């Protein structure tokens, strides 16, 4: 939807921005790896890897930073980066609670 700068109201639950979303990652990739690489940009509040019912990496991975500027930088770099011979894409975890 649009974004009205002038004045702010409550329409949809608080949205998250700091969080980051990374898709297209090689199963080989491991948390630690992404962790060390994440802390390279800023403070890593928390890191989680979307696994399957069997515990297999679905390729998706979520990240949590302390500030906003930090995450942004990591997104500008990680966005379209090669990892273990695999081009991974990044995206600011904005979409979450499906309103309707």
């Amino acid at each position: 939807g649009s974004s009205g700068s002038s004045g702010v109201f409550r329409y949809s639950t608080s949205l998250e921005k700091h969080k980051l979303f990374i898709s297209g990652l090689p199963f080989s990739c491991t948390k630690e790896e992404l962790e060390e690489i994440c802390k390279a940009h800023g403070t890593v509040k928390d890191l989680r890897l979307v696994t399957n019912r069997a515990g297999k990496p679905k390729g998706l991975a979520y990240v949590e930073y302390e500030n906003e500027s930090q995450a942004s930088q990591a997104v500008m770099k990680m966005d379209g980066m090669t990892i273990k011979e695999n081009i991974i894409k990044v995206a600011i975890s904005n979409s979450g609670p499906s309103s309707g």
